């Protein structure tokens, strides 16, 4: 029983975070075989720029030991500094490009040395809403896949809402944000339905039935409605992914959309579910599925 | 900008996780240096757990009947004692990923993370708090005892806790490394339930206090209270009382946002009469309680 809002053990990417200094901007990198990856911004003609470095003018502390830089390449909005020395900590990994509604795991670094990990979500407007301060550029975001770390985000910038911006381990931001000093906003956020579904399902798992009725929609009904509410399309798919927790519940999909539909109406009514008086939308089926089953690394 | 629940990084606790078999039984256990520490309830059955005399049990183990595996490396055990509600199973192998640590042990409203683990094998890091009636509001599955609480701040791992029982309202209770339980539970199958749960006072206000540094301003008024006025309205809403030692951790968030402890304290009776009225506080529609003055400090600073 219980259910909490739970990250990948950090172990694995703790070993990769070092410390990337270029003049007087000090962020962190992503250490992984002879290759420090960070964002592009710590040297806006970002090829002008970079051909004015030398390789002594970046600073890489690995903990207390001095790496020293041999190379430097560019890709898209990451920087990659190619390091004398291998990282003897480098574990299985692979670079993914996660879609919005996928949540993963964010180690916040300052001066790298991880702070802290929790769990967040891509937003469909492409943000995240991370906890980040000056210092944390860099600080990556993943998903653990059996023995495999899976980077797939590197924290780039803050929007004027407070909101977060990155790329994916290839330099490639997600959303229409640039990492060049301009007036950049985040648009209009909605809720990630899947995730509200698979969050009701983890309660009717733990025992908070209170929400459910004897009552089914269409698909096209509860898309219907759901746009109205500011609630992104659920899909075939999505229908398809929810499938195991349908099952083991022994509530259909349409069922539970039912369930969703008449709660965001009629509201809460001054009850919880999962000690929350709104609906969470940052837990994915499959890390209802994990956190429910037991899952390991 | 941002606020989140965060967990310390779980790498030094995460080289530490073993799995511990005996008999038909297996959970997770804390290895370090040449000593692993699981919950003694490893050499019961569940016969044995409605009145266990736990002094007598371990009598009749032998150390090759705990098997403890470290990864793929099975450990051999050399020795075995007990302390309090704890077991300690001397190994032969020193645990070379052994941090530098202390075992600790936390009041209620201190949080925590814990590194949630099956079979020796971490599956998820999440942070929680002693609640006030002793108990963790946890997510554990059967397998998961032994699983441990810690906080690390600077380079020192602080073990503080020790999962050891799950219960019947689905909230857990456990041990600090030492094996003294915390609350008035036993490892016994008892009719033990947790008591009334209480909101942790110190730390909505710790969690006001980010909101106003974050920019969310709407809660706060023109009024002020007494201590005592406010823990009379805050005992009728089960929130916990606020003392003086609470007052005084607050003095460095109160200085920093420019709002005295008193007056952040009629902000949050106006919020526990009112309610929050459609809006948000830090993204929750509810008080949040686990996060402590620390806490905040240390995600709004450094
Ligand atoms: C289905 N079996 C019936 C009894 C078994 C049972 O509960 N056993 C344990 C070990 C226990 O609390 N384990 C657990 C821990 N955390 C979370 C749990 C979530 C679910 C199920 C067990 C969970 C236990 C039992 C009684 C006592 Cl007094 C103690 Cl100290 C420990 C399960
Ligand atoms: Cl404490």
């Amino acid at each position: 029983s219980g259910f909490r809002k739970m990250a990948f053990p950090s172990g694995k990417v703790e070993g990769c975070m070092v410390q990337v200094t270029c003049g007087t901007t000090t962020l962190n990198g992503l250490w992984l075989d002879d290759v420090v990856y960070c964002p592009r911004h710590v040297i806006p003609n970002y090829e002008d720029l970079l051909i004015r470095k030398s390789n002594h003018n970046f600073l890489v502390q690995a903990g207390n030991v001095q790496l020293r830089v041999i190379g430097h390449s560019m890709q898209n909005c990451v920087l990659k500094l190619k390091v004398d020395t291998a990282n003897p900590k480098t574990p299985k990994y692979k670079f993914v490009r996660i879609q919005p509604g996928q949540t993963f795991s964010v180690l916040a670094c300052y001066n790298g040395s991880p702070s802290g990990v929790y769990q967040c979500a891509m937003r469909p407007n492409f943000t995240i809403k991370g906890s980040f301060l000056n210092g944390s550029c860099g600080s990556v975001g993943f998903n653990i896949d059996y023995d495999c770390v899976s980077f797939c985000y590197m924290h780039h910038m803050e929007l004027p809402t407070g909101v977060h911006a990155g790329t994916d381990l290839e330099g490639n931001f997600y959303g229409p944000f640039v990492d060049r000093q301009t007036a950049q906003a985040a648009g209009t956020d909605t809720t990630i339905t899947v995730n509200v579904l698979a969050w009701l399902y983890a309660a009717v798992i733990n025992g908070d039935r209170w929400f459910l009725n004897r009552f089914t929609t269409t698909l096209n009904d509860f898309n219907l409605v759901a746009m109205k509410y500011n609630y992104e399309p659920l899909t075939q798919d999505h229908v398809d992914i929810l499938g195991p927790l349908s099952a083991q519940t022994g509530i259909a999909v349409l069922d539970m959309c039912a369930s969703l539909k008449e709660l965001l109406q009629n509201g809460m009514n001054g009850r919880t579910i999962l000690g929350s008086a709104l609906l969470e939308d940052e837990f994915t089926p499959f890390d209802v599925v994990r956190q429910c089953s037991g899952v390991t690394f």
